[PDB]
């Protein structure tokens, strides 16, 4: 029996058997007061001390969110969906430690994505006893709200402020700021680390003041703030509020009556109206995300970037090779993941305005003209391929490098990878390739789990990957050093030299998608 006494009562854990070993889990601690009734829309409130011993035996419930009812019975889509019970009393953490309990471990903070609509830290792939295991380190993840519950804004209003998941986070990493001694934890030794709006998130961390002091390092797989879906400005912002109160029957003319007709909504019928509060939209389309609110965001974070205003540490950044081949199975016309999704010029250029729905004519044009003068011209997957480089190229690996450049231009050492190793689990097809999201698992070690049915070759690559991030979190610098490994150079702004992972050759490259990222950073931003 574990009992650890924290700031608001004991908490009582489980053990695990983990590679004949243990190691014990925190699931499901309380770190603010459940946001309901009045509490409803606004920032996360401290939570009041308990007197008893606290079970955190099981997951807890997952913040309200649409669900992905794309593929029903389909691994590939709904190993993403939550798998505890949605609800607004959903602000909790978990906790793995290695048995025996640690003296002053290193601490993984994880930040889950799901496009600040959806998400969740109890699902498989984030389960983090096995870095405990495996690195020694300390993992803690959390719940925070997401949609509109997690990002209405009406901003300078407090009823309403916007950034209230951001907020959550940050109340999360004020906990184990407080209370992760207690667990063997290092609250001197705390990493970020998060995935596409988790990473986006991440990166907001570093910008946002009351963050700086509430950890050391971070580490940002496919995503980053300067992505053109990861904030959403004042003008739309305030029009997506008052376009949801009027599809719920909520439009006054006391903004503050607004939110107190919104919190007699039931929850569900703000997530059936969340969708429509936008005229066009996309499948990477972010409704209710980050905003410059004047509190976790004191300015435009692209402005605040270009001019050093961040915390100046270590970064480890990185992104997959088919970044954007995911989400054109969600509405892109001739493509689907049960055939091989060959299309024409005209199907091509009709993906185009779903993606870049109120872009120029002369702006789609510019894109395909970037994107179709061919080596072959003849190769029937041509335009397949094309379609899903713009959606990647875009929305993730051109921001992402662009991030790096301008965070290391300030004296500070930063990393960047390039992951193209397709699991050999991956349930979507071949011509998807190495997906979004689909480096996760090998961050995670679950192919060590020699169980799981991965090749040897995937336990080799992910125990290299997993021992990268844990000297990265430990001490700044993501070596391996015992096993003649390729050794990781600092990316800088004249070299940009990035390191690639797959179970072949990791290889040093230089200047990742040299040409696209010069047409989306420098030419794409006018039109
Ligand atoms: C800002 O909001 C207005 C409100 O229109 C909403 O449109 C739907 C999304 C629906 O959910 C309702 O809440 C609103 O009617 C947008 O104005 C509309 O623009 C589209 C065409 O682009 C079309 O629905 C109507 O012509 C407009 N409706 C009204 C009432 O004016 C507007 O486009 C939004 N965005 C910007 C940048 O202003
Ligand atoms: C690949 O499939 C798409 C999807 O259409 C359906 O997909 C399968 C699940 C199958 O079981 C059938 O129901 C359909 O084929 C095809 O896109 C369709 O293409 C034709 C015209 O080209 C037509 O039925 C629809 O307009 C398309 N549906 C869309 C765009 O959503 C596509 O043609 C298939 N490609 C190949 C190479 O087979
Ligand atoms: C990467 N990974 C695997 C962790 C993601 C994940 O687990 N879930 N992903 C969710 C998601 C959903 C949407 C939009 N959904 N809109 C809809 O109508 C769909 N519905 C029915 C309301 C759910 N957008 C984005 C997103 C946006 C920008 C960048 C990256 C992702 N992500
Ligand atoms: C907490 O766990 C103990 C151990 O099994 C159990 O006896 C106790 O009833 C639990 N408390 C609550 C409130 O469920
Ligand atoms: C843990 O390390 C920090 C510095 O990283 C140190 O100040 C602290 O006293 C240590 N705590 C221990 C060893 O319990
Ligand atoms: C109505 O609006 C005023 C500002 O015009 C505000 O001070 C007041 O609090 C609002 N009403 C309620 C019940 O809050
Ligand atoms: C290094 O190689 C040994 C085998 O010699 C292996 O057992 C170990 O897991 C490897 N370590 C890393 C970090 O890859
Ligand atoms: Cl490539
Ligand atoms: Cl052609
Ligand atoms: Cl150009």
């Amino acid at each position: 029996d574990i009992i650890i006494a924290t700031k608001n009562g004991k908490v009582r854990g489980m053990q695990l058997t983990v590679f004949g070993g243990t190691v014990t889990a925190f699931l499901g601690i309380p770190y603010a007061q459940p946001p309901l009734g009045r509490l409803r829309f606004k920032k996360p409130q401290s939570l009041t001390k308990w007197s008893d011993i606290w079970n955190a035996t099981k997951y807890a419930n997952s913040c309200c969110q649409n669900i992905d009812q794309s593929f029903p019975g389909f691994h590939g889509s709904e190993m993403w969906n939550p798998n505890t019970d949605l609800s607004e009393d959903c602000l909790y953490l978990n906790v793995w430690i290695p048995a025996p309990k640690p003296k002053n471990a290193t601490v993984l903070i994880w930040i889950y994505g799901g496009g600040f609509q959806t998400g969740t830290s109890s699902l498989h792939v984030y389960d983090g006893k096995f870095l405990a295991r495996v690195e020694r380190v300390i993992v803690v993840s959390m719940n925070y709200r997401v949609g509109a519950l997690g990002f209405l804004a009406l901003p300078g209003n407090p009823e309403a402020p916007g950034n209230m998941g951001l907020f959550d986070q940050q109340l999360a990493l004020q906990w184990v700021q407080k209370n992760i001694a207690a667990f063997g934890g290092n609250p001197k030794s705390v990493t970020l680390f998060g995935e596409s709006a988790g990473a986006a998130s991440v990166s907001l961390h570093l910008l946002s003041p009351g963050s700086h002091s509430l950890f050391t390092r971070a580490i940002l797989q496919s995503g980053s703030f300067n992505a053109p879906w990861a904030v959403t400005s004042l003008y739309e912002a305030r029009n997506r509020t008052l376009n949801l109160a009027k599809l719920t029957g909520c439009s006054r003319e006391n903004e503050t009556e607004i939110i107190k007709c919104l919190r007699n909504k039931d929850p569900q019928e703000i997530l059936l109206n969340e969708a429509f509060v936008v005229p066009y939209g996309t499948p990477l389309s972010v409704n209710f995300g980050p905003t410059v609110d004047g509190d976790f965001l004191t300015d435009m974070p692209d402005i605040l970037l270009e001019l050093g205003q961040f915390k100046k540490t270590q970064i480890l950044v990185g992104v997959n090779k088919d970044e954007g081949t995911a989400f054109l199975v969600y509405g892109a016309p001739g493509f689907s993941k049960d055939n091989n999704s060959i299309i024409t010029r005209k199907e091509f250029q009709e993906g185009l305005k779903i993606f870049f729905p109120g872009v120029s004519e002369f702006g789609k044009e510019s894109i395909l003209f970037h994107y179709t003068d061919w080596v072959d011209d003849q190769r029937p997957e041509n335009y397949r391929e094309a379609l899903g480089d713009v959606v990647g190229d875009y929305n993730f690996i051109c921001p992402a490098l662009e991030f790096t450049k301008k965070f290391s231009e300030w004296g500070n050492n930063a990393f960047f990878y390039y992951f193209e190793h397709r699991s050999s689990k991956l349930p979507w097809p071949e011509w998807m390739g190495v997906m979004h999201g689909y480096e996760i698992e090998f961050v995670f070690g679950l192919p060590l789990e020699r169980r799981d049915q991965y090749t040897k070759a995937e336990e080799i690559l992910s125990r290299s990957i997993v021992k990268r991030w844990a000297n990265f979190a430990k001490y700044g610098n993501p070596q391996e050093t015992q096993n003649q490994s390729t050794s990781w150079p600092v990316f800088k702004s004249t070299e940009q030299k990035y390191l690639t992972l797959n179970t072949e050759s990791t290889r040093i490259m230089t200047k990742l998608r040299a040409q696209q990222c010069r047409f989306w950073t420098s030419f794409f931003p006018k039109v």
